[PDB]
């Protein structure tokens, strides 16, 4: 049965990920380990959060998410293990993933285990949670953990025990909500008739530009598909296009497309060409949209 | 038991491949998903084709190849699913892969699913095909596909249904041969006694240079192992060596080797040193060979 | 539930690794193939050695390590397959990986198969071995091996037979110890009271700097945690810090940490910042430490 | 007090320019040699033309302009020496450089000597000429000219004779107008109401962007200072600002200024910040402007 | 007689400097124009200041310094022309430049003309001044100055009139001290027994590192030649060497030298090797020195 | 009348060259200072030598060459001043430079002043010398020279005294031939019928490749214009062309030209395209030529 989906900042150029995987198979012989990605900017908890927030709906119920960037490795800190509530960001207008009308996922069906450093901020915000525990029991972590490798000791190892059916509530004491570290999410400001945000990510390998201006932020301004937009990046680049569902709607190869990405965020790209790379556009640059 | 071998342009820096994998495991619980590669130049159909053309003889019979670069994502286009004819000859490369005399593969034993954009051109050229269908049935694709993610909606998802035993002929209507998009492959030309082609790829991470001039094109010119060759690249950057089976035949480390790569194409390298990188050699550069 | 742990210099940008995996599943249908890494500097046998030496204690007993950089591909050379003795770097007390007191591994529980080019030098040094054989039998390698792809022919293929239960002693004749190629490891020398070694690796993606100076070399010079050290790199760039167990011990983000890495070697880093990248520090640079 | 103003593509990293200067002082002992620049893109005759076209009005009457990029060096080609007619780009009213109302320059007061390769195209277009001669006399060029250094042999040397008072008409035979090589200057075209030109130069070291769109092209489309413009570069990157006389008119540091450069062409910049460098803007990129 | 020494941010890749020089020769036919440098970081008034502060002692009395970075070009601002008082930074213990005991320079013997933007801050601080005037008279600037080229209109042109003997006090009205724009010079902090400053410049082309910690700051701490220093750059690099007069005092090529540069500022270098380049050290990095 | 031609490693990015010039004009009021170049690789005596060896025949008789890279600055070393013998033959290059039959220069007509570090090795080799003196007299150098600026103190300053007519023999004691430091010049070797040398320089800004294989070395091998040559660079990167007088003889733009440069050395280029830059060719690479 069991699946662990594994996301880290460990990279793919040495044996760090393999050591974690070896231990997952040692503990839970029948496990399937699925890599999410291992390439996140080291120590960038906000970036790590983006790669793990929308996973549950895509995976079978009972999947465990081992998600780790651990700059506090070797300190007295301990990981948090949480059972999430709802698999969607939606649920009302479902938008389940899969063929047909998609695969509906039951509530309380996924566990995340992570450093208690805010990595799970958006997971908890979008999904809610039913229970959360500090990971302390020597049944699921080493008695003598390697100081420089808590991703392995405090995330990979216990994730496999959880996958093998170790009761969640036995990993350690319950954590009160305020004991779960969170980062602040800069809010999209409803300025004038415009919405002012940032570039949240460059979408590699395509060089598409993703903003933190969500479809729900747009709905709030009556902005829908077909609306002629001005999207200004870095303060000085007033891109102009209608909001369209996809890249090819821009027509000629290389033409600008303003669109909603697969997370429902306002994005901008060229049609089958890279927008970000030629002009060295970067995450953190300002993004303003108006109709 | 069932395997899906997965090749895309999605990269390995975010959760895109993982969303596809989650759904593959959801649809076909027993499946093994094997990554081919996810690093191809985005939208480069010809490059993608080289990563998938010679896979079948390496894989167990019944393997499904989910192969996708999807620049027409979100348009009315639909994927093609094809059952190939021969696993080897035309893509023999000796003949069968494996220990002893190799593993003979029965005809009609492999399915590819891909955008209908020419990605399968060389697969069909080298292997032939027995049947081909448009992928349209809501039993195997979403009713509301994400406009910007047809790699997931129109390839990953239906590949998993096929792996799970969904009948190939039920995915949609049969496609006539002319309805399968193909790209043109530039021909190897004869100019005097010399064969003129191009650098087809730089072989990373080694910096070996691979041309589109084939063993069969050399055999047609009376050229075999031992022949003293002059291989000019970029019109001006020439090289001279005998055609040898392997790198070490060049003698000293760094010496030039002209050889046949594992696909039987005329190639050039330095012995345990990078040829392409120090001189910034690139794909698309002209390549002329003469005896 | 057989496992093959697979380390190569083949990269992950083409189908080379996938060809190997396909053949592994062909030969041993119930196998799990775990990637160690495929990104090592091509032909660098010393670097490859570092990624494979400490794997056994993390993996279930019976795991086969297919480990290959093969610059002598297509020559009369043949691979070596060895069953190692001790899984840990320790004798009694062991230092075992996993939850609780870790998971002890029985002696003789792991097989490595590799080119006979010195890649296994440190594996043999740290673990010892019980038996070693030349890999020559056409039951486990191709009768007509592709000259430029011995990593596939002479490592991937036979590793899958071994995973499948093919008897190790039947792959070919026993090799005497002197017939197993070794590289020499450069000694940490003494310059008065200063220890003199090299930078053995830049620890990507973090930019931590690992030296070949071991805890044991430090102890003989009178150094444990808390000792004020001067660490000079490249005979130019000086750093000073106490030896601490981990990064956050340095205090402020960006502060210098001098520590022992997860393999017990003297290393240097910035706390949650890259040391190596801004100063363009590289492997092979001299490293001198003194109390 | 003769002056030679000297512009070449010879660079300033070796002794090439110094060899030319030595010979200038040898031939015309009282000369002052003024460097224009020596950094032009080698062999780019259009670029060289831009650095020399507006020089005469700044210089004392009788100045000789030695201007040379000479890719046809060592061929049977010979230089052209011309006495220009009008010093300014203007007729009556002139637009003279200097303090007060500027310094008027008499007609026929300046000589250019250059390869006959089109380098003087715009000088002749903007200034007209009174007389033109092929440079062939052994009184003013070497009898045995260095084949790879015609910039020295056929430009520097004869320019110094001319500065010294050698009669222009004696350097060789008169050239008819059709015998003076010209390049064609690409026309600013019309796309509806938008003007369409190119980026003619990146203005180093500031990263300002100069277009080939002239004030006169703008006037015919109904545009003077204060006009709100949309300027699109490279068919991708859009900017919007009023046309202003100078950089600081943009307000804040970093703000976009669209202005007319000191040669009267439509240009774009950031105020006391580089525009071109962060976005990697280059010469030859399309430039479209509309009111 | 007259000399103009010319320093600007105009670069040496186009005709901007030449246009200024042409006009200088037009106005003052007997002038010698000496380039200081034209390569300063555009708009960086503090950097420009460093290239012009120590010039007077090296030049004949009566020399005019035309010094210009003019980001306020085209505004209502006007240049300042000042007669400096003392040619030295010293005078007491002379340290005149030249052979023998050097060339003593009379007081009031040099004029600077510059934008009134703080470029002359250090000139006025180190030398004092006797008179200062706003440059407004149409006898010495154009009646219709080119908006984008005040370096030419408001500095080069009037500098030549001044060189030709135009009375300084006739350029325009006297400026009161408070009307002369100045920048703040971050002070070297006498912390503990240490002195905390910054890297003021990387000394190209050598890659030596210059600090703003002056010889007089060192004298204040009893630091002289022979003192064993710890110089920490960027917070984390405790360089250690005695203060020595020159590079070769460090011994072996590549060894660290801590020294006083030719302006009397604490500097650090390698002996006949670049310190700054290999480790990408930069201006603005912190610099702390202690004995 | 008097000229100083000035070559250094001081660069053109700060006021170092200008301080030298100021003093030259102070000491010798009538002087003209001609820049050779200031861009040489710092401390590279062999490179500096190439920029100064062939200057004399270009300059008026009585010219002083102030040539300095001074890594031993601030040591007890003292400069050497030498009067050379022959201006040309041995450095003829045809013979005399200039119009007609060129300008014959009398023997003993040029003085070089330089660090005694081998910078003048090839000057003395090609021109011979009549007298040489150590530069020690306080009449021509400072009594208290700046330790880090001997380029100024021990070259610039005394060069100006020499230009001003200070007797050469009064600068200090005569130096015996053995007291003049020389560097070793690697010899062009014969290997079979082929001549083996090195790339002596990349000819910036063109990317031409210059070797140390001379016209005389070719003339000794029976090689003249028209000879079909094979020129291999970096041991592996070979090229084939006839020896031609100039670039355009190669025909099409971009075609390979093998030719003799203006110093008579075997060189290779592309016709009006850069050879060195696209392929990252560098000085010090091996160069072998055969007919
Ligand atoms: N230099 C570092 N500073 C802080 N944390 C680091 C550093 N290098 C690696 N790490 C963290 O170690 C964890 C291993 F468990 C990884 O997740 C890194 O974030
Ligand atoms: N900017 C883009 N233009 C056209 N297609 C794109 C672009 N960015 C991503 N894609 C395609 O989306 C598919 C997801 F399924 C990927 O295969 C990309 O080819
Ligand atoms: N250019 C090369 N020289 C020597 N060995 C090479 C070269 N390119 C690839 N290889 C080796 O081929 C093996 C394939 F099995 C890889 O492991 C490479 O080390
Ligand atoms: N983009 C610019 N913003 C502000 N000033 C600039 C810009 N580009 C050039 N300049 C200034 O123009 C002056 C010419 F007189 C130069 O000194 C530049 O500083
Ligand atoms: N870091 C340096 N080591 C040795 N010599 C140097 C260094 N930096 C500059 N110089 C020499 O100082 C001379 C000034 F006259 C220059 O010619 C440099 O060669
Ligand atoms: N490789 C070259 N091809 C054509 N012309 C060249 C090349 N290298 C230098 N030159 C020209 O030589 C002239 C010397 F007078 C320079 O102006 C270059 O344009």
């Amino acid at each position: 049965r069991p699946i662990i989906a594994f996301m880290s900042d460990l990279g793919t150029t040495d044996d760090s990920v393999a050591q974690c995987k070896g231990l997952m198979y040692s503990i839970c012989p029948d496990v399937t380990v699925v890599d999410v990605c291992h390439s996140m900017t080291p120590w960038d908890v906000e970036e790590g959060a983006r790669y793990i927030v929308d996973l549950p709906r895509f995976f079978p119920e009972g999947t465990v998410f081992a998600t780790t960037t651990y700059p506090a490795t070797g300190t007295t800190t301990r990981s948090v293990a949480v059972r999430i509530k709802q698999a969607a960001k939606g649920g009302a207008r479902g938008q389940w993933a899969g063929s047909g009308a998609g695969f509906e996922r039951a509530e309380g069906s996924y566990i995340y285990i992570a450093p208690n450093n805010g990595l799970l901020t958006t997971v908890l915000e979008e999904h809610g949670y039913l229970e959360a525990y500090e990971v302390t029991s020597p049944k699921v972590i080493p008695e003598q953990p390697e100081p420089t490798f808590y991703g392995r000791e405090m995330v990979a190892i216990p994730s496999a025990h959880l996958a093998a059916g170790f009761p969640l509530s036995e990993v350690g004491r319950p954590l009160e909500d305020h004991e779960i570290v969170r980062f602040n999410r800069p809010a999209v400001e409803q300025d004038g008739e415009a919405l002012v945000g940032v570039v949240s990510a460059i979408d590699h390998p395509f060089g598409n530009v993703w903003t933190n201006i969500h479809r729900t932020d747009l709905e709030k301004a009556g902005i829908g598909y077909g609306a002629r937009l001005r999207l200004t990046l870095d303060g000085v680049l007033p891109f102009e296009a209608p909001l369209t569902p996809t890249f090819a709607d821009a027509g000629e190869i290389g033409n600008i497309a303003i669109y909603l990405n697969s997370r429902g965020y306002l994005s901008i790209a060229r049609n089958a060409a890279s927008l970000a790379y030629p002009y060295h556009l970067k995450e953190g640059m300002s993004a303003r949209v108006e109709a």
